Protein backbone atom coordinates (compact mmCIF):
# COMPACT_ATOMS: atom_id res chain seq x y z
CA UNK A 1 0.00 0.00 0.00
CA UNK A 2 1.57 3.09 -0.89
CA UNK A 3 4.71 1.19 -2.30
CA UNK A 4 7.87 2.45 -3.11
CA UNK A 5 9.50 2.67 -6.71
CA UNK A 6 12.27 0.88 -8.15
CA UNK A 7 15.68 2.61 -6.32
CA UNK A 8 17.04 4.96 -8.56
CA UNK A 9 20.23 3.66 -10.36
CA UNK A 10 23.46 5.85 -8.77
CA UNK A 11 26.90 5.84 -10.55
CA UNK A 12 29.38 3.25 -9.70
CA UNK A 13 27.37 1.47 -6.81
CA UNK A 14 24.89 -1.36 -6.14
CA UNK A 15 21.25 -1.45 -4.26
CA UNK A 16 20.36 -4.98 -2.45
CA UNK A 17 17.85 -6.10 -2.93
CA UNK A 18 16.61 -4.42 -6.12
CA UNK A 19 12.72 -5.24 -6.38
CA UNK A 20 10.79 -3.14 -8.96
CA UNK A 21 8.53 -2.36 -6.42
CA UNK A 22 8.53 -2.05 -2.09
CA UNK A 23 5.96 -2.42 0.65
CA UNK A 24 6.73 0.21 3.50
CA UNK A 25 8.72 -0.94 6.27
CA UNK A 26 11.67 -2.72 3.90
CA UNK A 27 14.90 -2.03 3.19
CA UNK A 28 17.31 -0.98 0.91
CA UNK A 29 21.14 -0.78 1.38
CA UNK A 30 23.16 1.56 -0.90
CA UNK A 31 27.12 0.28 -1.78
CA UNK A 32 29.93 1.84 -3.76
CA UNK A 33 31.32 -1.09 -6.44
CA UNK A 34 34.26 -2.24 -5.42
CA UNK A 35 37.04 0.65 -6.73
CA UNK A 36 35.34 2.87 -5.33
CA UNK A 37 34.58 4.65 -1.79
CA UNK A 38 32.08 7.60 -0.63
CA UNK A 39 31.77 9.92 2.15
CA UNK A 40 29.51 8.69 4.87
CA UNK A 41 29.73 5.16 3.45
CA UNK A 42 26.57 3.11 2.71
CA UNK A 43 23.23 4.34 2.99
CA UNK A 44 20.16 2.41 4.15
CA UNK A 45 16.67 3.26 3.61
CA UNK A 46 13.42 2.13 4.96
CA UNK A 47 10.47 2.49 2.50
CA UNK A 48 8.06 4.71 4.17
CA UNK A 49 4.24 4.99 4.13
CA UNK A 50 4.06 7.91 1.62
CA UNK A 51 5.81 5.86 -0.60
CA UNK A 52 9.19 8.37 -1.78
CA UNK A 53 12.30 7.54 -0.93
CA UNK A 54 14.30 10.09 1.01
CA UNK A 55 17.18 12.05 -0.76
CA UNK A 56 20.46 10.00 -1.54
CA UNK A 57 24.01 12.07 -0.28
CA UNK A 58 25.73 8.92 -2.11
CA UNK A 59 29.15 10.04 -3.81
CA UNK A 60 30.69 7.45 -4.94
CA UNK A 61 34.19 8.21 -5.94
CA UNK A 62 37.14 6.12 -7.27
CA UNK A 63 39.94 5.59 -5.35
CA UNK A 64 43.24 6.82 -5.49
CA UNK A 65 46.63 5.15 -5.19
CA UNK A 66 49.90 7.18 -4.27
CA UNK A 67 50.99 9.50 -6.47
CA UNK A 68 53.63 7.79 -8.62
CA UNK A 69 54.51 10.66 -11.43
CA UNK A 70 58.15 10.85 -10.51
CA UNK A 71 60.10 7.89 -11.40
CA UNK A 72 63.92 9.00 -11.24
CA UNK A 73 65.79 8.86 -13.52
CA UNK A 74 63.02 7.94 -16.01
CA UNK A 75 59.50 8.23 -17.42
CA UNK A 76 56.12 7.52 -16.19
CA UNK A 77 53.44 7.41 -18.75
CA UNK A 78 49.92 7.99 -16.70
CA UNK A 79 46.50 9.61 -17.05
CA UNK A 80 45.03 9.89 -13.51
CA UNK A 81 45.85 7.27 -10.35
CA UNK A 82 42.49 6.12 -10.23
CA UNK A 83 40.79 2.83 -9.69
CA UNK A 84 40.49 1.99 -12.83
CA UNK A 85 44.01 2.85 -14.46
CA UNK A 86 46.98 1.78 -14.94
CA UNK A 87 50.47 3.24 -15.44
CA UNK A 88 54.03 2.52 -17.74
CA UNK A 89 57.28 3.14 -16.74
CA UNK A 90 60.32 3.50 -18.67
CA UNK A 91 63.73 4.90 -17.81
CA UNK A 92 66.70 7.25 -19.34
CA UNK A 93 69.43 6.12 -21.76
CA UNK A 94 72.07 4.95 -19.39
CA UNK A 95 69.10 2.80 -17.11
CA UNK A 96 67.31 -0.13 -17.10
CA UNK A 97 64.00 -0.72 -15.47
CA UNK A 98 64.61 -2.85 -12.32
CA UNK A 99 61.00 -4.10 -11.99
CA UNK A 100 57.80 -4.56 -13.64
CA UNK A 101 57.36 -1.80 -16.63
CA UNK A 102 53.66 -1.18 -15.78
CA UNK A 103 51.46 -1.12 -12.54
CA UNK A 104 47.80 -0.91 -11.90
CA UNK A 105 45.73 0.62 -8.93
CA UNK A 106 43.60 -1.87 -7.77
CA UNK A 107 40.20 -2.24 -6.03
CA UNK A 108 42.21 -1.40 -2.29
CA UNK A 109 44.09 1.84 -3.71
CA UNK A 110 47.48 0.15 -4.05
CA UNK A 111 49.61 -0.28 -6.94
CA UNK A 112 50.43 -3.80 -7.89
CA UNK A 113 52.41 -4.91 -9.17
CA UNK A 114 55.33 -2.27 -6.52
CA UNK A 115 56.51 0.56 -8.36
CA UNK A 116 59.54 0.04 -10.50
CA UNK A 117 63.38 1.87 -10.03
CA UNK A 118 65.74 2.81 -12.50
CA UNK A 119 69.08 1.65 -11.42
CA UNK A 120 72.45 2.18 -13.95
CA UNK A 121 73.52 -0.51 -16.37
CA UNK A 122 77.13 -1.72 -15.35
CA UNK A 123 79.30 -3.92 -17.18
CA UNK A 124 82.20 -6.28 -14.94
CA UNK A 125 85.80 -5.81 -15.47
CA UNK A 126 86.58 -6.88 -19.18
CA UNK A 127 88.61 -10.03 -19.51
CA UNK A 128 91.92 -9.28 -21.52
CA UNK A 129 92.55 -11.39 -24.78
CA UNK A 130 95.18 -13.69 -24.65
CA UNK A 131 98.86 -11.43 -25.95
CA UNK A 132 97.31 -8.04 -25.09
CA UNK A 133 97.75 -5.63 -22.96
CA UNK A 134 95.11 -2.93 -21.76
CA UNK A 135 96.16 0.41 -22.70
CA UNK A 136 93.13 2.54 -21.37
CA UNK A 137 90.78 1.51 -18.92
CA UNK A 138 89.25 3.43 -16.15
CA UNK A 139 86.26 2.24 -14.52
CA UNK A 140 83.18 4.99 -13.70
CA UNK A 141 81.35 2.74 -11.24
CA UNK A 142 84.22 0.86 -8.86
CA UNK A 143 85.37 -2.02 -9.89
CA UNK A 144 82.62 -1.61 -12.85
CA UNK A 145 82.01 0.31 -15.62
CA UNK A 146 79.16 2.07 -16.91
CA UNK A 147 77.24 2.08 -20.03
CA UNK A 148 79.02 3.64 -23.23
CA UNK A 149 82.25 3.45 -21.50
CA UNK A 150 85.02 1.87 -23.35
CA UNK A 151 88.49 -0.28 -23.02
CA UNK A 152 91.01 -0.52 -25.74
CA UNK A 153 93.90 -3.37 -26.17
CA UNK A 154 97.21 -3.06 -28.02
CA UNK A 155 98.71 -6.42 -28.58
CA UNK A 156 102.72 -6.96 -27.59
CA UNK A 157 105.39 -6.46 -30.05
CA UNK A 158 105.53 -8.91 -32.93
CA UNK A 159 101.21 -10.08 -32.93
CA UNK A 160 98.72 -8.66 -35.27
CA UNK A 161 95.18 -8.00 -34.06
CA UNK A 162 91.74 -8.72 -35.53
CA UNK A 163 88.61 -7.15 -35.34
CA UNK A 164 88.15 -3.47 -33.52
CA UNK A 165 90.78 -2.68 -30.95
CA UNK A 166 88.02 -0.84 -28.16
CA UNK A 167 85.05 -2.85 -26.42
CA UNK A 168 82.11 -0.71 -25.41
CA UNK A 169 79.77 -1.22 -22.67
CA UNK A 170 76.54 -2.55 -23.81
CA UNK A 171 72.65 -1.56 -22.82
CA UNK A 172 73.07 -4.96 -22.16
CA UNK A 173 75.67 -5.29 -19.63
CA UNK A 174 78.12 -6.62 -21.33
CA UNK A 175 80.89 -5.58 -23.37
CA UNK A 176 81.06 -5.83 -27.12
CA UNK A 177 83.28 -8.54 -29.36
CA UNK A 178 86.41 -8.81 -28.18
CA UNK A 179 90.20 -8.57 -30.60
CA UNK A 180 92.01 -11.11 -31.09
CA UNK A 181 95.95 -11.11 -31.00
CA UNK A 182 97.70 -13.45 -33.00
CA UNK A 183 101.99 -13.84 -33.77
CA UNK A 184 102.63 -13.18 -37.79
CA UNK A 185 105.45 -13.31 -39.44
CA UNK A 186 106.52 -13.09 -43.11
CA UNK A 187 109.39 -14.54 -45.24
CA UNK A 188 112.81 -12.60 -46.66
CA UNK A 189 111.95 -10.14 -49.48
CA UNK A 190 113.58 -10.37 -52.81
CA UNK A 191 116.01 -8.13 -53.39
CA UNK A 192 115.16 -6.48 -57.15
CA UNK A 193 117.22 -6.82 -60.40
CA UNK A 194 119.57 -3.94 -60.47
CA UNK A 195 118.36 -2.75 -57.35
CA UNK A 196 119.03 -3.16 -53.77
CA UNK A 197 116.68 -4.14 -50.39
CA UNK A 198 117.52 -3.58 -46.69
CA UNK A 199 115.74 -4.54 -44.03
CA UNK A 200 116.54 -5.60 -40.18
CA UNK A 201 119.39 -8.16 -39.02
CA UNK A 202 117.21 -11.31 -37.30
CA UNK A 203 116.60 -14.88 -38.14
CA UNK A 204 112.67 -13.99 -38.72
CA UNK A 205 110.79 -11.13 -39.67
CA UNK A 206 107.34 -10.53 -37.85
CA UNK A 207 104.60 -8.03 -38.03
CA UNK A 208 105.10 -4.40 -38.92
CA UNK A 209 108.68 -4.44 -39.22
CA UNK A 210 109.55 -2.94 -42.64
CA UNK A 211 112.18 -3.08 -45.79
CA UNK A 212 112.93 -0.50 -47.52
CA UNK A 213 114.20 -0.75 -51.34
CA UNK A 214 116.01 1.07 -54.19
CA UNK A 215 117.25 1.24 -57.76
CA UNK A 216 120.58 1.50 -59.63
CA UNK A 217 121.22 4.81 -61.57
CA UNK A 218 119.28 4.03 -64.71
CA UNK A 219 116.17 2.08 -62.74
CA UNK A 220 113.29 3.72 -60.58
CA UNK A 221 111.04 1.68 -58.47
CA UNK A 222 108.15 0.25 -59.43
CA UNK A 223 106.26 0.38 -56.12
CA UNK A 224 106.43 1.99 -52.59
CA UNK A 225 110.07 2.83 -51.48
CA UNK A 226 109.08 1.16 -48.06
CA UNK A 227 107.01 -1.91 -47.20
CA UNK A 228 105.77 -3.58 -44.11
CA UNK A 229 104.51 -7.00 -42.91
CA UNK A 230 100.71 -7.04 -43.53
CA UNK A 231 98.68 -9.24 -40.45
CA UNK A 232 98.14 -11.96 -43.27
CA UNK A 233 101.79 -12.78 -43.27
CA UNK A 234 103.21 -11.30 -46.70
CA UNK A 235 104.03 -7.80 -47.23
CA UNK A 236 102.64 -3.89 -48.13
CA UNK A 237 104.16 -4.95 -51.87
CA UNK A 238 106.73 -6.09 -53.38
CA UNK A 239 108.09 -3.61 -56.02
CA UNK A 240 110.87 -3.88 -58.55
CA UNK A 241 112.89 -1.63 -60.50
CA UNK A 242 112.46 -1.12 -63.62
CA UNK A 243 114.55 0.50 -66.41
CA UNK A 244 114.24 4.16 -67.52
CA UNK A 245 113.84 5.11 -71.17
CA UNK A 246 115.42 7.33 -73.27
CA UNK A 247 113.86 10.69 -74.54
CA UNK A 248 112.31 9.44 -77.94
CA UNK A 249 112.79 12.33 -80.32
CA UNK A 250 115.16 15.14 -80.05
CA UNK A 251 112.43 18.07 -79.80
CA UNK A 252 108.82 18.10 -79.69
CA UNK A 253 106.00 19.32 -77.37
CA UNK A 254 104.30 17.13 -75.59
CA UNK A 255 100.95 17.08 -72.62
CA UNK A 256 102.56 15.73 -69.34
CA UNK A 257 100.34 15.54 -66.26
CA UNK A 258 97.72 18.05 -68.34
CA UNK A 259 100.13 20.65 -69.18
CA UNK A 260 101.85 21.51 -71.89
CA UNK A 261 106.23 20.60 -71.70
CA UNK A 262 109.07 20.49 -73.89
CA UNK A 263 110.01 16.56 -73.44
CA UNK A 264 113.66 17.38 -73.91
CA UNK A 265 113.98 19.61 -70.70
CA UNK A 266 111.15 18.47 -68.79
CA UNK A 267 112.89 15.08 -69.16
CA UNK A 268 116.52 15.56 -69.63
CA UNK A 269 117.82 13.16 -67.82
CA UNK A 270 115.23 10.37 -69.60
CA UNK A 271 111.70 8.99 -68.98
CA UNK A 272 111.01 6.92 -65.26
CA UNK A 273 109.39 4.03 -65.83
CA UNK A 274 105.44 4.71 -65.70
CA UNK A 275 105.85 8.51 -66.97
CA UNK A 276 103.05 9.09 -69.48
CA UNK A 277 103.47 11.65 -72.08
CA UNK A 278 100.58 12.53 -74.62
CA UNK A 279 102.78 13.42 -78.51
CA UNK A 280 100.76 16.14 -81.06
CA UNK A 281 99.32 14.96 -84.51
CA UNK A 282 97.71 17.05 -87.30
CA UNK A 283 95.03 16.03 -88.71
CA UNK A 284 94.86 17.15 -92.32
CA UNK A 285 91.37 17.08 -93.66
CA UNK A 286 90.62 19.46 -90.56
CA UNK A 287 93.57 21.42 -90.54
CA UNK A 288 94.25 21.21 -86.63
CA UNK A 289 95.53 19.24 -83.72
CA UNK A 290 94.93 16.59 -81.62
CA UNK A 291 96.90 13.87 -79.27
CA UNK A 292 97.87 10.43 -78.79
CA UNK A 293 99.51 8.55 -75.76
CA UNK A 294 102.56 6.91 -75.67
CA UNK A 295 104.09 5.70 -72.14
CA UNK A 296 107.95 4.49 -70.84
CA UNK A 297 107.23 0.43 -69.46
CA UNK A 298 110.73 -0.93 -68.86
CA UNK A 299 112.87 1.14 -71.11
CA UNK A 300 110.36 1.21 -73.96
CA UNK A 301 108.64 4.40 -74.94
CA UNK A 302 106.65 3.94 -78.69
CA UNK A 303 105.95 7.33 -80.19
CA UNK A 304 102.79 7.52 -81.90
CA UNK A 305 102.63 6.84 -85.88
CA UNK A 306 100.96 9.94 -86.98
CA UNK A 307 103.53 12.01 -85.07
CA UNK A 308 106.17 13.89 -87.49
CA UNK A 309 108.87 15.87 -85.86
CA UNK A 310 110.27 18.63 -88.32
CA UNK A 311 113.82 19.38 -88.60
CA UNK A 312 114.57 22.30 -86.94
CA UNK A 313 115.87 24.30 -90.33
CA UNK A 314 112.48 23.96 -91.98
CA UNK A 315 110.97 26.56 -90.26
CA UNK A 316 107.83 26.40 -92.75
CA UNK A 317 106.38 23.82 -91.46
CA UNK A 318 104.55 24.07 -87.98
CA UNK A 319 104.33 21.68 -85.46
CA UNK A 320 101.46 20.06 -84.37
CA UNK A 321 102.03 21.17 -81.19
CA UNK A 322 101.28 25.03 -82.85
CA UNK A 323 98.26 24.33 -84.80
CA UNK A 324 94.29 24.43 -82.88
CA UNK A 325 92.93 21.91 -81.30
CA UNK A 326 90.51 20.05 -82.92
C1 LIG B 1 76.02 -9.13 -25.39
O1 LIG B 1 74.70 -9.30 -24.97
C2 LIG B 1 73.73 -9.30 -26.02
C3 LIG B 1 72.38 -9.34 -25.34
O2 LIG B 1 71.39 -10.06 -26.04
C4 LIG B 1 70.89 -11.07 -25.16
O3 LIG B 1 70.38 -10.59 -23.95
C5 LIG B 1 71.01 -11.15 -22.82
C6 LIG B 1 70.41 -10.43 -21.63
C7 LIG B 1 70.77 -12.64 -22.77
O4 LIG B 1 69.49 -12.84 -22.17
C8 LIG B 1 70.79 -13.26 -24.17
O5 LIG B 1 69.50 -13.28 -24.76
C9 LIG B 1 71.62 -12.40 -25.05
O6 LIG B 1 72.85 -12.36 -24.36
C10 LIG B 1 74.00 -10.45 -27.00
O7 LIG B 1 73.19 -10.33 -28.16
C11 LIG B 1 73.11 -11.30 -29.28
O8 LIG B 1 72.64 -10.73 -30.63
C12 LIG B 1 71.26 -10.71 -31.05
C13 LIG B 1 70.72 -9.32 -30.74
O9 LIG B 1 70.89 -8.93 -29.37
C14 LIG B 1 70.39 -11.84 -30.49
O10 LIG B 1 70.39 -13.05 -31.25
C15 LIG B 1 69.05 -13.51 -31.47
O11 LIG B 1 68.65 -13.29 -32.82
C16 LIG B 1 69.66 -13.76 -33.72
C17 LIG B 1 69.30 -13.41 -35.16
O12 LIG B 1 68.50 -12.23 -35.23
C18 LIG B 1 69.78 -15.26 -33.59
O13 LIG B 1 70.91 -15.68 -34.35
C19 LIG B 1 69.99 -15.72 -32.16
O14 LIG B 1 69.75 -17.13 -32.11
C20 LIG B 1 69.05 -15.00 -31.20
O15 LIG B 1 67.72 -15.50 -31.35
C21 LIG B 1 70.73 -12.12 -29.03
O16 LIG B 1 70.40 -10.95 -28.29
C22 LIG B 1 72.20 -12.47 -28.87
N1 LIG B 1 72.54 -13.66 -29.64
C23 LIG B 1 73.71 -14.31 -29.50
C24 LIG B 1 73.92 -15.49 -30.40
O17 LIG B 1 74.54 -13.97 -28.66
C25 LIG B 1 75.46 -10.47 -27.44
O18 LIG B 1 75.77 -11.72 -28.04
C26 LIG B 1 76.43 -10.31 -26.26
N2 LIG B 1 77.79 -10.15 -26.76
C27 LIG B 1 78.84 -10.81 -26.26
C28 LIG B 1 80.16 -10.52 -26.90
O19 LIG B 1 78.73 -11.59 -25.31
C1 LIG C 1 98.49 -11.09 -49.13
O1 LIG C 1 97.66 -12.21 -48.84
C2 LIG C 1 96.26 -11.88 -48.78
C3 LIG C 1 95.55 -13.17 -48.45
O2 LIG C 1 94.97 -13.77 -49.60
C4 LIG C 1 95.68 -14.98 -49.87
O3 LIG C 1 94.95 -15.81 -50.77
C5 LIG C 1 95.12 -17.20 -50.54
C6 LIG C 1 94.72 -17.96 -51.79
C7 LIG C 1 96.58 -17.45 -50.24
O4 LIG C 1 97.35 -16.80 -51.24
C8 LIG C 1 96.93 -16.90 -48.87
O5 LIG C 1 98.30 -16.52 -48.80
C9 LIG C 1 96.05 -15.70 -48.58
O6 LIG C 1 94.88 -16.28 -48.00
C10 LIG C 1 95.76 -11.22 -50.07
O7 LIG C 1 94.43 -10.76 -49.88
C11 LIG C 1 93.70 -11.28 -51.02
O8 LIG C 1 93.44 -10.25 -51.99
C12 LIG C 1 92.69 -10.66 -53.15
C13 LIG C 1 91.49 -9.74 -53.27
O9 LIG C 1 90.32 -10.41 -53.70
C14 LIG C 1 92.34 -12.17 -53.13
O10 LIG C 1 93.47 -12.97 -53.46
C15 LIG C 1 91.73 -12.64 -51.80
O11 LIG C 1 90.32 -12.42 -51.80
C16 LIG C 1 92.39 -11.94 -50.60
N1 LIG C 1 92.58 -12.89 -49.51
C17 LIG C 1 91.59 -13.56 -48.92
C18 LIG C 1 92.00 -14.49 -47.81
O12 LIG C 1 90.41 -13.42 -49.25
C19 LIG C 1 96.67 -10.05 -50.47
O13 LIG C 1 96.28 -9.49 -51.71
C20 LIG C 1 98.12 -10.53 -50.50
N2 LIG C 1 99.02 -9.49 -50.97
C21 LIG C 1 99.16 -8.28 -50.41
C22 LIG C 1 100.16 -7.37 -51.07
O14 LIG C 1 98.51 -7.93 -49.43
C1 LIG D 1 87.19 -3.72 -5.72
O1 LIG D 1 88.49 -4.28 -5.95
C2 LIG D 1 89.33 -4.15 -4.80
C3 LIG D 1 90.76 -4.33 -5.28
O2 LIG D 1 91.19 -3.21 -6.05
C4 LIG D 1 88.90 -5.18 -3.76
O3 LIG D 1 89.18 -4.74 -2.43
C5 LIG D 1 87.42 -5.52 -3.90
O4 LIG D 1 87.26 -6.66 -4.74
C6 LIG D 1 86.58 -4.33 -4.44
N1 LIG D 1 86.41 -3.30 -3.42
C7 LIG D 1 85.90 -3.52 -2.19
C8 LIG D 1 85.81 -2.31 -1.30
O5 LIG D 1 85.54 -4.63 -1.82
C1 LIG E 1 86.07 0.46 -35.32
O1 LIG E 1 87.44 0.94 -35.48
C2 LIG E 1 87.55 2.23 -36.09
C3 LIG E 1 89.03 2.49 -36.31
O2 LIG E 1 89.82 2.12 -35.18
C4 LIG E 1 86.87 3.27 -35.19
O3 LIG E 1 86.96 4.56 -35.78
C5 LIG E 1 85.41 2.90 -34.99
O4 LIG E 1 84.82 3.83 -34.08
C6 LIG E 1 85.25 1.47 -34.45
N1 LIG E 1 83.84 1.09 -34.44
C7 LIG E 1 82.91 1.64 -33.63
C8 LIG E 1 81.51 1.11 -33.79
O5 LIG E 1 83.18 2.51 -32.81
Amino acid sequence: GRTCPKPDDLPFSTVVPLKTFYEPGEEITYSCKPGYVSRGGMRKFICPLTGLWPINTLKCTPRVCPFAGILENGAVRYTTFEYPNTISFSCNTGFYLNGADSAKCTEEGKWSPELPVCAPIICPPPSIPTFATLRVYKPSAGNNSLYRDTAVFECLPQHAMFGNDTITCTTHGNWTKLPECREVKCPFPSRPDNGFVNYPAKPTLYYKDKATFGCHDGYSLDGPEEIECTKLGNWSAMPSCKASCKVPVKKATVVYQGERVKIQEKFKNGMLHGDKVSFFCKNKEKKCSYTEDAQCIDGTIEVPKCFKEHSSLAFWKTDASDVKPC
